[PDB]
């Protein structure tokens, strides 16, 4: 609610290009920790804090948001590897820019855009990151968008945003970070 950058209130002029290195690391999907109940304490806290949704409403919102079969993503300064249903796919990426999206509430967010240079990248040819930041800084978590047509197609996806935290965290530590 407060008008901060990470709540989506920022000046256009402060939005600056990033590089894939901001996202380098070994990352894990948070979805298993929603599914196993670890985040129930998060949804209970959020409901009691904001009053915007009940616990069940929050769980449904985050179920839609977090669902993915991409269980792990490993990122270097120039590559991304997606582990998805018994297969690993790794491609080399270039930065292709950024996009400011305006949400219905009136706040905004920035997606940082990457394109695979490999010819056979398929649904991983176009990849975008959202992490509540608008300019270079090491990512602490991210929400990903990916597909095989264009960056612009992905700007239409607002309700599913598979979400990733560092592999060295337990689900309990991820819950702690979400409560903070
Ligand atoms: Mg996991
Ligand atoms: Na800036
Ligand atoms: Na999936
Ligand atoms: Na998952
Ligand atoms: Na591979
Ligand atoms: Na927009
Ligand atoms: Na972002
Ligand atoms: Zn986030
Ligand atoms: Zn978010």
């Amino acid at each position: 609610d407060t008008k901060t950058v990470q709540n989506g209130y920022f000046e256009d002029a402060a939005v600056k290009d990033r590089t894939l290195s901001d996202y380098a690391g070994n990352w894990q999907s948070v979805y298993p920790f929603l599914e196993d109940g670890t985040f129930d304490q998060v949804f209970d806290y959020k409901a009691k804090l904001t009053g915007k949704m009940t616990q069940a409403e929050y769980k449904a919102y985050y179920t839609k948001g977090y669902q993915t079969d991409v269980t792990k993503i490993n990122i270097t300064d120039n590559t991304m590897e997606f582990v998805q249903g018994g297969q690993s796919k790794k491609y080399t990426y270039k930065y292709v820019g950024k996009k400011i999206l305006t949400y219905k509430k009136g706040n905004r967010g920035v997606r940082f855009l990457f394109e695979a240079t490999d010819a056979d990248a398929g649904q991983f040819k176009y990849v975008q990151f959202s992490d509540h930041n608008i300019a270079p800084v090491k990512a602490e978590h991210f929400h990903i968008f990916f597909g095989g047509t264009s960056q612009e197609t992905l700007f239409e996806e607002m309700d599913n945003w598979p979400t990733y935290y560092p592999d060295n965290l337990s689900g309990q530590e991820i819950a702690q970070e979400m409560l903070a």
